[PDB]
């Protein structure tokens, strides 16, 4: 029982992505739902709102052994590799949800940016989510677990595509989507597969209750 | 000799750095983009770069576009001619998304508002996002979008072979790079992208439609452009 949303602008290769993971909600056999949403926000938050509502309103009724849980887990957040950092539409989203889901921010289509270029961003991205207090998903072994979160925010090449492994060909070389010499992908899966249970958890136990608690306060 | 060339398009495209490989060196008011106006001298040429988004920023590339044909039509008509300083337009290179399907509408809207008034070159920036299939998808469907809207570009003239091959590379997919590599380039884990290898990219052809269209660059905006804004002035 699972739900992914992945936000962002047109064209960020949102979708290949998703389909890279797993080879507007649709939802395939856990039981994953995936909400993917491209940015041009007041229907996203009331989606996530509203998750909660049937949650509450289920959990408070007479009836519950049949309880779906639709509450977002996760939110793919993805940013442009054009940009030099955060654009102001990026953080005024990030800020309206991040008390609501939790947010896994994410480089897209990375085989835009050379090693030097993807360090400065990252580094960038993470400097200004700290500038403007933007609270994002953290992760809870020894070097694995290091190297992972040292690489958030995740630079992500998708394709479904095969390559004589899933890759993209262009006349100089071939971007290989599971190298993580060429991308953060095979991170981002193994940290989705890996932290299911715990997104799942912080859902519930963070971000609900706190909906919750106003909720019975007002 | 006197050219002006107009690079337009979205921030974060590469615009700059094309340019500076070219020859390897809230916008409101008229005033801001002569502000962003950088003169060399390589023959007089003025580069002048404007990031678009907020649909004011287009009026102003007009209303700019026109105060350069407005000072040729007031020197011209003064009694002092002899440097009429030519500060036309003579072509706009006119940067498109590799993220995008095709052109947004406002692309659409804005090139229909400048079309007969400076030369579109339309480019196709950061072409090493795109594998030579979605390269090829993306030229046609902007092709397709220009016919669909009747969008005028700057139709190239007519060594045999390196005009057709030059015509059919339209819009020019191009990459640009400050970095130096063992060529101008780009280093990814991958491979290297080379600015000047026409295999990789469309750089080259740019360049040399440049270099060799300049002339006829500078007389089409004379002869049509020019004229065409001095027909309407003088009416009023
Ligand atoms: N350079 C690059 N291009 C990609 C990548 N992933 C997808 N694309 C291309 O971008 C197109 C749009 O991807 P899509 O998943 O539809 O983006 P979305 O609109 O955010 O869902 C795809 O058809 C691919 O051709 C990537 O990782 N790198
Ligand atoms: N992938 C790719 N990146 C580029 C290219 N040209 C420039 N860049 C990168 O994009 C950054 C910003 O480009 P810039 O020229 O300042 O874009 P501008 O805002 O349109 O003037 C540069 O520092 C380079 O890192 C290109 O052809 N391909």
């Amino acid at each position: 029982e699972f739900t992914l949303m992945v936000v962002g602008e047109s064209g960020l290769g949102k979708s290949t992505l998703i389909n890279s993971l797993f080879l507007s909600t649709v939802e395939i056999e856990v039981k994953l739902r995936l909400t993917v949403v491209d940015t041009p926000f007041k229907t996203i938050i009331s989606y996530i709102d509203e998750q909660f509502e049937r949650y509450l309103h289920d959990e408070s009724g007479l009836n519950r052994r049949h309880i779906i849980d639709n509450r977002v887990h996760c939110c793919f957040y993805f940013i442009s590799p054009f940009g030099h950092g955060l654009k102001p539409l990026d953080v005024a989203f990030m800020k309206a949800i991040h008390n609501k889901v939790n947010i896994v921010p994410v480089i897209a289509k990375a085989d835009t940016l050379t090693l030097k270029e993807r360090e400065r961003l990252k580094k960038r991205i993470l400097d200004e989510i700290e500038e403007h207090n933007i609270k994002i998903y953290h992760l809870p072994f020894k070097e694995q677990t290091r190297l992972l979160k040292a690489s958030i925010p995740f630079s992500v090449v998708g394709s479904n595509q095969l390559i004589e492994v899933r890759g993209r060909l262009y006349p100089w070389g071939v971007v290989e989507v599971e190298n993580p010499e060429h991308n953060d992908f095979l991170k981002l899966r193994t940290m989705l597969i890996t932290h299911m249970q715990d997104l799942q958890e912080v859902t519930q136990d963070l971000h609900y209750e706190n909906f919750r608690s106003e909720r019975l306060k007002r």
